[PDB]
C-alpha cells in the first residue's frame, strides 16, 4: 500500500465540524465517511446532515445525542432511500423529531463494509476506498489539549471506544520515539480543536485507543 494517504488532497473531505454538546459523534463520522464515497461516485462533495441522523436513526438502534453507531446511521439512509444535504437540514445540537424530506436527499447507500480488526486491514481500506468511519477511546484530558504532533495516550483502550471519527488518510513523520507513523483523523470538535480539528493518531501501536476496532464505511 502506498505510504502516505490523504483524501483532503483528493477533495473528499468537507471543512471540521462541531458537534457541540450533544454525543452525536458518531453521526459526524457517518456523514464524513458517506460524504467522501458519495464524492468517489458523483463528483460532487455535498455536506451532509448530521441532523437527519440524529433526528430520525432511531430505529436502527441509534440514540440521537445519548450514543450512536456509524454502522446503524448506513443502514438508516439505506433503508430510508436517502439523506438531507447540511444546508437543507441543519445541526441544532439537539434531538428533535424527524423531518426527512426526500427532495432534499443528496445521498444514498445500499449497505456498508465493517473492516477486519486489524491496522493493517484499515490500511488498505484507506488506501483503496476513502474516508472511513471510526471509534476510538477518547476519554483522556490529553484528547482535548492535543496540538499537533502524533497523539499516543498510554492508557488508551482498545476495547472500550467512546468516540466516533473519520479517518481520512495516513502519513509519517520522523519522531523522537522512532514512532512515526500515524492515522490522520478529522474530528467533529470544530477547527479550533487540535490542529484545524485534526489529530494524528499513532498507528501501527497495538491498536492505539482502538482505533481499527469499529472500523466501516458506506458502500455507495
Ligand atoms: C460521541 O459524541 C459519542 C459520545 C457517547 C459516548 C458513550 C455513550 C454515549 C455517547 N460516542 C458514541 O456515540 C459511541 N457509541 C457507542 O458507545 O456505541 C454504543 C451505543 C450507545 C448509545 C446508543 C447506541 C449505541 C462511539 C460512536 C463509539
Amino acid at each position: 500500500a502506498p505510504r502516505s494517504v490523504d483524501w483532503r488532497e483528493k477533495g473528499y473531505v468537507t471543512p471540521v465540524k462541531n458537534q457541540g454538546q450533544c454525543g452525536s459523534c458518531w453521526a459526524f463520522s457517518a456523514t464524513g465517511a458517506l460524504e467522501g464515497q458519495m464524492f468517489r461516485k458523483t463528483g460532487r462533495l455535498i455536506s451532509l446532515s448530521e441532523q437527519n441522523l440524529v433526528d430520525c436513526s432511531g430505529p436502527q438502534g441509534n440514540e440521537g445525542c445519548n450514543g450512536g453507531l456509524m454502522d446503524y446511521a448506513f443502514q438508516y439512509v439505506q433503508d430510508n432511500g436517502g439523506l438531507d444535504s447540511e444546508e437543507s437540514y441543519p445541526y441544532e445540537a439537539t434531538e428533535e423529531s424527524c423531518k426527512y424530506n426526500p427532495k432534499y436527499s443528496v445521498a444514498n447507500d445500499a449497505g456498508f463494509v465493517d473492516i477486519p480488526k486489524q491496522e493493517k486491514a484499515l490500511m488498505k481500506a484507506v488506501a483503496t476506498v476513502g474516508p472511513i468511519s471510526v471509534a476510538i477511546d477518547a476519554g483522556h484530558e490529553s484528547f482535548l489539549f492535543y496540538k499537533e504532533g502524533i497523539y499516543f495516550e498510554p492508557d488508551c483502550s482498545s476495547e472500550d471506544m467512546d468516540h466516533g471519527v473519520l479517518v481520512v488518510g495516513y502519513g509519517f513523520e520522523s519522531t523522537e520515539s522512532d514512532n512515526n507513523k500515524y492515522w490522520l483523523v478529522k474530528n467533529s470538535w470544530g477547527e479550533e480543536w487540535g490542529m484545524g480539528g485534526y489529530v494524528k493518531m499513532a498507528k501501527d501501536r497495538r491498536n492505539h485507543c482502538g482505533i481499527a476496532s469499529a472500523a466501516s464505511y458506506p458502500t455507495v
